[PDB]
């Protein structure tokens, strides 16, 4: 496909899931070859794995003393829409969580795409690779299309669930919300996270029950959201990705580990 930016500036705002603070975004058009980058307090922070500074419960980026928390959801939306050149100006410390899914970003950006004049240079997985960490694993292999499978094993009524995204089915994952388990809430707050989480932006589950009165959007909403997360972390390769991925219980740390191994393989090709 063609490289793409946005036609006009787009703004979003609201509380961040981990800081609990209100922040504002402005998405700016950029010319061919710019890449995806954040901008904060006069500093550009490229959306690339070299700038990852935190991977526990979110993926955070930083450069020259300026940090942005929770980039995975906006990056996933930009990856799915193959937006390749854009500056995300952040006034605040975190990307807004909005309703917990990518939907509001996706719908607004999708109607505001500007095609540009050169083709995308995709990051094309060239050979199989496996990374592992204490029973979690992620595999990748070549594919002409982006295909991403997540398999989870939940310690509550959800049990084992599996979901596969393929190109063309973007609407199946951009509405899946972030989620949390009630028995983990106290620890997440103690380690300084989750300050913005509420039933308005998080699917909260117990051992046997659903806290949200509206219930789940899909019976497998959590693994759909985990696929959505992984697609955002994969965009830290710096280009839209072609390959077939399978994650068993992976999280941001393992996602970024895979990204860094893939980037090392193609550093000069
Ligand atoms: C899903 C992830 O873990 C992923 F990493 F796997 C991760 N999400 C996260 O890491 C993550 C972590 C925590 C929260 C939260 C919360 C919260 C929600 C409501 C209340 C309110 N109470 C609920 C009970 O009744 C009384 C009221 C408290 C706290 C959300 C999200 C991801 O999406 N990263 O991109
Ligand atoms: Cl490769
Ligand atoms: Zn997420």
């Amino acid at each position: 496909g063609l490289e793409k930016t946005v036609k006009e500036k787009l703004s979003f705002e609201g509380v961040g899931i981990h800081t609990g603070e209100y922040s504002k975004l402005i998405i700016h058009p950029e010319k061919e070859g710019t890449g995806i980058r954040f901008f904060k307090n006069g500093v550009y922070i490229p959306a690339r794995h070299e700038f990852v500074v935190h991977t526990n419960h979110s993926t955070d980026l930083g450069f020259k003393g300026q940090r942005i928390k929770t980039v995975e959801h906006i990056l996933s939306v930009l990856h799915l829409l193959e937006i390749t050149n854009v500056t995300i100006e952040v006034i605040g410390n975190e990307i807004p969580i909005l309703d917990g899914s990518g939907w509001e970003f996706y719908e607004a950006i999708r109607k505001n795409i500007l095609n540009q004049n050169r083709e995308i240079d995709y990051f094309v997985v060239e050979e199989p690779i496996i990374v592992e960490d204490e029973g979690r694993l992620i595999k990748a292999e070549p594919s002409d299309t982006l295909e991403v499978t997540y398999e989870g094993e939940f310690k509550n009524f959800l049990g084992r669930q599996k979901f596969t995204f393929v190109e063309g089915n973007e609407e199946e994952i951009v509405l899946a919300r972030t989620f949390a388990f009630d028995w983990e809430i106290e620890h997440i707050k103690k380690v300084g996270l989750g300050k913005g989480g509420s039933l308005k932006n998080t699917l909260v589950l117990g051992k046997d029950k659903v806290y949200n009165p509206e219930g789940l959007r899909y019976e497998n909403e959590p693994v759909r959201h985990k696929v959505f997360d992984l697609i955002g972390d994969l965009y830290l390769l710096g280009s839209p990705v072609k390959g077939k991925f399978y994650s068993f219980r992976g999280g941001h740390s393992l996602n970024v580990k895979l990204v860094k191994e893939l980037a090392k393989k193609q550093k000069l090709t």
